[PDB]
């Protein structure tokens, strides 16, 4: 029953408060949301969980151990692990080496495990047709896919996943939703944000919603989508699922 906690995080940029006040939880076995407009704080604040870039103010703890000075690879041992949302495929590995440079990375794996992994992400991702394209070649959907198994091929407790539906088809984004769930099946912690706001809510228990560097409501997926405030800012007065 681990437990992810971000506490109060801030971060300013060249005197721009872009992060005003977050604070979220995230527990083993649960699937959290956070939503919200662009340009809100969302990828700056899992930057600062993860440790991509030192926050201004606040805490990340985990269990009742606070981890807010740990480096980025000493949090990533500890069992924080991000799907960033930009590209992070090598452009000039194939897919089976894309996936293979991460599985290196892991202390807890022999390399028989190693290649075994490979090949079982190939085919739960669907991509073991691309198993030999380099990543620079791929589709837009076929590399997030890609990005995904990377991600996951870490092996975290808490993994942060940056839009993980960003340019993905209807039927892939199921296929997604489905490990996704057999993550939080598994005991992962699944912290994840996107813009597709019907799905991810879809597989989201609960959701934060941010705009403009601050938390504006936290519930469930119903909550949310009946919050007119929600609707007014981040939605749309019109909006329909
Ligand atoms: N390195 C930076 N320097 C200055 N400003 C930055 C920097 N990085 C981000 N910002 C600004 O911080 C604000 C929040 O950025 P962030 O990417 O965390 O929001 P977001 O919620 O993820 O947006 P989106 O939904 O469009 O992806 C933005 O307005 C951005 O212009
Ligand atoms: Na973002």
């Amino acid at each position: 029953s681990a437990t992810l906690t971000a506490k109060n995080l801030a971060k300013a940029y060249k005197g721009r408060r872009v992060v005003e006040d977050v604070s979220l939880t995230v527990n083993s076995g649960e699937i959290v949301g956070l939503l919200g407009p662009n340009g809100a704080g969302k990828t700056t604040t899992f930057y600062m969980v993860v440790g991509i870039v030192p926050r201004d103010a606040g805490n990340i703890i985990i269990d009742d151990d606070d981890i807010s000075l740990l480096p980025l690879h000493a949090r990533a041992r500890r069992g924080i692990g991000y799907l960033p949302q930009e590209a992070s495929i090598f452009r000039r590995l194939s897919v089976y080496d894309n996936l293979m440079a991460v599985l290196q990375i892991r202390d807890d794996l022999s390399a028989e495990q190693r290649e075994d992994r490979a090949n079982e992400l190939m085919e739960e991702f669907h991509i073991e047709h691309l198993r030999d394209s380099m990543g620079q070649s791929l589709s837009g959907g076929e590399r997030r896919r890609v990005e995904i198994a990377r991600a996951l091929a870490a092996n975290p407790k808490f993994i942060l996943l940056d839009q993980p539906f960003a340019g993905v088809d209807p039927i892939s984004v199921i296929d997604i939703k489905r490990i996704i769930e057999h993550l939080r099946d598994s005991g992962l912690g699944v912290l994840i944000t996107d813009h597709n706001v019907r799905e991810t809510l879809a597989v989201c228990e609960r959701a934060y919603i941010v705009s403009q560097g601050h938390l504006i409501a936290h519930g469930t997926p119903t909550e949310i989508l009946q919050d007119e405030h929600v609707k007014r800012v981040y939605l749309g007065e019109d909006f329909r699922l």
